[PDB]
């Protein structure tokens, strides 16, 4: 296989393998059987081994990691990563809804999402290419964990469209991976992780990307910070649009027209809670219309258009 034949074949394989990987990791719905992916994967690895100069950032062989950093660099957030006000009872929720109605002057629809137990991260894309990944940190400055995020399978290295955007989401570790990880630590005489959140956070502080690639972390994107060319005028639309451009979003989302539908939603998943492959510790209620979120604005620490109902 010449260099010219390999240069061309590599792009075809990356193109196809990344599509398969998208259906598998992002949609949780693989089209082909693993052995189909494996052969093609092995074929690209042969080509990459023959011509290491054909290796690209979006090549699926990169998910295994390799870089070891001396430490993390500061990662300023152009747009703040605010906190969330909390509600602990049915009353707190209706109390919040009344304040929202008092400020807006009419009933408002809420986009409801599960409060994923993990670590909030920000992703930056230039012309569809993944260029930066950062932890939330203190809200205005986090850590630059770009190299580690490259190993998180559901994080696209190249979007379905060459657009430039900044999105924020939750990076977590599924219950079963959490369980196996602790057994592994127990076997090695290490201290186990108290919960999945700590397992995720601790994994993302790891400097050896080879290790982080094995931590089996996943993601759920919940917001667009810098829209770029994106349309979306409501949170519900933002979530569908995050999915359209190639991000992993949470299927359990729901748009509720009333505060009563929101409570029914809370109760619904309050039961289903234990049946999810990941831990949640509540529900995040968001004023759907961006025009309305803008009206409500933010307090000094959190938006006045959202509240997180924390489970008891
Ligand atoms: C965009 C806004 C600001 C409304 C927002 N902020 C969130 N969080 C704030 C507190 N952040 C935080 N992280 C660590 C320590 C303290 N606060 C972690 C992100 C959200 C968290 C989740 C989730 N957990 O599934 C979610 N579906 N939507 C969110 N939406
Ligand atoms: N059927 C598919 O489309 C698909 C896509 C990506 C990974 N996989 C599987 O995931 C596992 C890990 O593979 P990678 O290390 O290449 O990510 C393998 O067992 C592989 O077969 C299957």
């Amino acid at each position: 296989l010449t260099l010219t034949a390999a240069t061309t074949r590599a792009q075809e394989l990356r193109k196809q393998l990344n599509q398969y990987s998208h259906e598998y990791y992002v949609k949780d719905q693989p089209s082909v059987e693993d052995y189909v992916y494996d052969r093609l994967y092995k074929e690209l690895v042969d080509i990459e081994t023959e011509f290491p100069d054909l290796i690209t950032p979006d090549s699926p062989t990169q998910r295994v990691g390799g870089k070891v950093l001396s430490g993390f660099e500061k990662a300023p957030h152009d747009i703040p990563m605010y906190s969330l006000n909390d509600g602990f009872s049915k009353e707190d929720i209706f109390a919040f809804d009344e304040r929202v109605r008092k400020a807006i002057g009419k009933p408002v629809a809420y986009c409801c999402e599960l409060k994923i137990d993990g670590l909030a991260i920000s992703l930056r894309y230039e012309n569809g290419v993944f260029v930066r990944g950062a932890t939330r940190g203190d809200g205005t400055v986090g850590e630059n964990i770009t190299e580690n995020l490259r190993t998180v399978r559901s994080v696209p290295m190249r979007l379905t469209e060459p657009i430039s955007v900044e999105v924020r989401g939750e990076c977590y570790m599924p219950k079963q991976s959490f369980v196996a990880l602790n057994e592994e630590r127990e076997e090695n005489g290490q201290d186990i992780f108290a919960n999945p959140r700590n397992a995720a956070a601790g994994s993302l502080r790891q400097l050896d990307t080879k290790i982080v690639a094995k931590r089996n972390l996943n993601t759920f994107l919940y917001t667009v910070a810098d829209f770029g060319p994106m349309k979306a005028k409501t949170q519900f639309e933002a979530l569908e649009e995050l999915s359209a451009i190639g991000f992993r979003t949470n299927p359990e989302r729901q748009l509720c027209q009333s505060i009563d539908e929101v409570w029914a939603y809370i109760e619904e998943y309050h039961e289903k809670r234990s049946t999810l492959p990941y831990e949640i510790d509540g529900i995040v209620i968001k004023v759907n219309e961006f025009a309305l979120q803008d009206e409500l604005g933010f307090t000094v620490k959190a938006p006045r258009w959202a509240i997180a109902y924390k489970f008891p």
